[PDB]
């Protein structure tokens, strides 16, 4: 396995989304953040069925950046239980990986 | 590696994909179902080349329920060979996999 | 594990993500190529913070055709450094992996 991770991370709306996603790329703790925005989520909250749009976001980071890219997430999310999901990569280019490393703190 | 999993589903639209994730969501065999409408699959089918509109969903649940939420979709789906692709997650935030894990049956 | 991978790629426009997925496609390197056009990407190239769109690419392929795609890939890709990772399948419906498997062979 290589040390590249993807966070899953969902955000309300693309401001919230692009906000979070500068925040994180100056502190260095992801090298790309791709924003899926008009996503609609599913899920049941406090005992109701809900059904809302969101922006899907992937964090591409290391595992050597994880949990300061997860602390900081969840203390500059407007949720206050933010989805913080890490795949793992098993492998990669090279050259991609080079330089998603190089980016990090 | 934690016991959460993603699973990607794909449906023809948004109308069915809704359908697909209330119920699974009602059976408690997902915690968040999360739709992404407007992709484009590309793939060969009886040797030819379709390129069709479809919803990529992405279903949030633990190694726990994988089995019957597996299940449950291949029953509940508009094909009849549904993609089913279980991502496993090496980690997340304890308080949103605490949530999760709480929503399942 | 099932021998069963995604492989997330980014392109700048989804003309050019088509015509990779449909070569990538012809050449029995993927059995299905899922499109997320109206991405944003954010990231750090050469000093500056820059947000631009992409679209969002799933490669869903196995493990025994990993290396052959990837390097095909980085061969017909308008980026010099494209977006290659890896993700691995922990499992799947068996009826859509043996698809996927016979798609390949
Ligand atoms: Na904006
Ligand atoms: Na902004
Ligand atoms: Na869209
Ligand atoms: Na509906
Ligand atoms: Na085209
Ligand atoms: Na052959």
């Amino acid at each position: 396995y290589s040390n590249a991770i993807v966070v899953l991370c969902t955000a309300p709306d693309e401001a919230s989304a692009q906000n979070l996603a500068a925040q994180v790329l100056g502190e260095k703790l992801a090298a790309c953040v791709t924003l899926l925005p008009g996503a609609t989520s599913l899920y049941y909250w406090e005992g109701k069925l809900e059904q809302e749009y969101e922006v899907q976001l992937l964090f591409k980071s290391n595992t050597d950046h994880q949990q300061a890219l997860l602390t900081y997430i969840k203390q500059h999310h407007p949720y206050q239980t933010p989805e913080l999901l890490v795949l793992p990569v098993r492998d990669g280019d090279k050259d991609y990986l080079s330089w998603l490393n190089a980016s990090l703190l």
